[PDB]
């Protein structure tokens, strides 16, 4: 009885009609990449052809091209994994033999926390808002208790960002203390931003691993790819931990995924992400506008593929809620597990994800709109 | 001065022309295997036409009816790992969390030890030849000082393989002194037996994990599945920390693998696999008669996709040899890393893997006998 994680929920959502739990981009392959799946064939040769070096250097040039950073196309300090959750857990392995003790954001994923502690780091809260507050982000890497800071920007599931300012902000304070960067940028793509945190970090000279992820944006049948990429400094150990499991990622899903980029890059993430994430999210806004259910926005969040939604006019918590709702063949993540140091004081919020397979999306809105004006009126 | 592990070599071997480092099957796409490449497409709708549960139940149920066993069929209790170190990495996690003293055969490909080692299991050392003597066995497993065995079946990288004598004997050890079993069988396929080793598992009512794997075997280019299944008692712990990575594999991998595993079944293990490993095999034990070069080779063991040599009468030891052998462009492992208790006493032995692209392959077999020739000609 009762769930450990959001995996858990995720595992169990997989079987209900309309499943709006776990946020990997399951959304059909639109008019932009349809070439891509009509040549499989290509990119399976263009694999075949190239040494595994040549690949991975080649889909990391392709990736900074598409964010624009001349940073990240020069560095050779980097290494791909299949998952970003693997990228995690060698930082993890790393914080743990360097003895670094780690303050990780809060909200999170929970599998973050539950990987930094699988690996026995030393491990605390601190709150995303501080990214967004000098003096309080002052506070803590100037008290004298933290080696090592874990971000996810933006943050999974409200949508933080930081500016320019903010980040540079950010990079300058660490460096004073000797405090190392973990920055999770999964949902880089998603970003209202345009900036090269990468140089920043680089001209910097602090130590720091960045984690990229295709899984959240790219709908590749979880076929991932993930860039870790780190500092000069850490860089030999970071690729001995690597190689404790990883001989190299697939040549395919290089090749693969190096397409999807690139087709992004040359017609602009609008047309190809964006537009669609954005019709999404006014199609769950519409349906939930006068129910009571609260969509959480603001003025500086950008737009994950995902809505988070506080459910307390409903009087219910968000693990009962999401048990009604699956009578009625809906799944959606309950959201106190993304406060993983304080799960009891948050447990009035639930998550619905945006990128699923389009008729089920739009069905499953519908469905769910009912499915809450039924719940409410009983 | 000193290489960290084998997959260092295997790295630096990928950057040289003629590369026998690794083991991954890289080899080319056979003629039962074209059409399966010629319909990716076909193998891509069907991942996006079943779910993730039913996939993972149909990749395991191929896999079973290749290998005629109704136990791993019939079982639910499994786990899909994109590789084969995620799932051994998975099992040392368990290991450590139940306080498990683990005794390990060695030889052993060496990141077996460093994953565990880096988990913090408590590593004990045991001779693959204790499994075809029973009194050798017998004292390891009555010792008191272990809990659980980690075994390779096949065995990596001298092809020693159970009897079906042999593994009831060692299950039955194991049961009498409540012994856990972790057997690797990566190189299944290339096993000469043919026996239900996952019905004798379950019969005996003992805890195991078998991590099975298709990367050594089908050639998708370390586009990989493995299954990680293990019994009733250790499920809840096994899945919980098989979450704390993974949501699920890449349905697309699924079908893909399935495909051959399917295809491996209809024109048989010897026309789609072991033949051409027969081929390989007596080029480079042709290319090396009469130059000193001692394949190993016995009564008992089966063919790996590896040829295992004796250097010693070269009088090179296995690092300065392949050194030597680099300067001609070909990339060899050193043996001594997979006596990863006793290294300097096993320092006369390279490894050659066999499943590489075909052309590369027989021209860079020519090669190896053009270079040892001529650098034994001083």
């Amino acid at each position: 009885d009762r769930y450990d994680s959001l995996t858990e929920v995720e595992v169990e959502g997989l079987s209900y009609l309309y499943n709006f739990a776990d946020g990997h981009a399951y959304h059909d392959i639109n008019e932009h990449y349809v070439d891509i799946i009509n040549n499989l064939q290509r990119y399976w040769q263009e694999g075949k052809d190239h040494s595994i070096p040549d690949m991975e250097k080649a889909f990391k040039n392709q990736f900074a091209e598409l964010i624009d950073s001349s940073t990240l196309h020069s560095t050779n300090h980097f290494s791909v994994c299949p998952t970003a959750s693997n990228s995690i857990d060698i930082v993890a392995a790393w914080l743990h033999k360097e003895n670094k003790r780690t303050a990780l954001i809060e909200p999170a994923f929970d599998n973050l926390y539950l990987l930094l502690k699988r690996r026995g780091v030393d491990i605390s809260a601190f709150d995303e808002l501080a990214l967004k507050n000098e003096h309080q982000l002052a506070q803590i890497v100037s008290s004298g208790d933290i080696d090592a800071l874990f971000l996810v920007n933006p943050n999974n599931p409200t949508g933080l960002e930081m500016t320019e300012s903010e980040f540079v902000y950010l990079v300058e304070q660490c460096k004073a203390h000797n405090i190392t960067i973990l920055l999770d940028r999964t949902f880089r793509i998603y970003g209202k931003t345009n900036f090269d945190d990468y140089q920043i970090l680089e001209q910097s000279g602090i130590d720091y691993v960045v984690i990229e992820d295709t899984g959240k944006t790219w709908p590749t049948q979880d076929l991932k790819i993930s860039l870790m990429v780190y500092s000069e400094a850490i860089s030999s150990t970071m690729r001995l931990l690597y190689e404790e499991i990883f001989l190299c990622s697939s040549n395919f899903a290089l090749a693969l995924l190096k397409q999807f980029v690139a087709v992004t890059a040359k017609f602009g993430v609008d047309a190809t992400i964006k537009n669609e994430v954005r019709r999404r999210s006014e199609t769950i806004n519409d349906a939930l506008a006068g129910t009571g259910l609260k969509v959480f926005d603001n003025d500086e969040k950008c737009q994950l593929p995902l809505c988070w939604i506080d459910i307390s006019a409903t009087g219910y918590d968000d693990v009962s809620f999401a048990a009604r709702l699956k009578e009625h063949d809906i799944a959606v993540l309950p959201g106190r597990f993304f406060y993983w140091n304080s799960k009891s004081q948050h447990t009035q919020f639930i998550r619905v994800s945006l990128m699923k397979p389009d008729a089920e999306f739009y069905e499953g809105i519908g469905k769910l709109k009912e499915a809450v004006t039924r719940i409410l009126e009983k």
